């Protein structure tokens, strides 16, 4: 199982966020999971350090492989109540995973 | 063990990179490891999605917690031989971990 994007729906109720987030009720946030390959994957986004750590891992194991994380994020708009109970329409950055990579 | 930076010295020999990297012999690359807290840490860099995934994790466990990764990287200069055996002095980006965070 290599580093790839996975489905994930968040219900603001489960996390108890529905007490301040008017709408939406929840959303598709997605998430990243998977093993960072070696030899390093081709069409897979990766930083120099991540490549180096992946190599060090093959020889020494006390050092963990690179981690599969969101490399591309988009936002969602939400209707919520702030500190003074003022309805607010705000765009929230970095909420939805659109791409994963090794870091 | 929370998300923090850890010592790590890379020897270009061990990874068999000394065949093309004239100098340096190796360097302090460091790495990141540690558990991404919950409630979410204060002075710890974190993205909205990482906070949301950490929360979903507390209720559902099939979903992994956020990952501890390099959030700040610096470069090191290296002397190496390219494809035509031409000595080259190049600055290499994203080689040294200067800060970790949850993503």
């Amino acid at each position: 199982s290599s580093c790839k994007r996975h489905p994930l729906y968040v219900d603001f109720s489960d996390v108890g966020w529905n007490d301040w987030i008017v709408a939406p009720p929840g959303y598709h946030a997605f998430y990243c999971h998977g093993e960072c390959p070696f030899p390093p994957a081709d069409h897979l986004n990766s930083t120099n350090h991540a490549i180096v750590q992946t190599l060090v891992n093959s020889v020494n194991s006390k050092i963990p492989k690179a981690c599969c994380v969101p490399t591309e994020l988009s936002a969602i708009s939400m209707l919520y109540l702030d500190e003074n109970e003022k309805v607010v329409l705000k765009n929230y950055q970095d909420m939805v995973v659109e791409g994963c990579g090794c870091r």
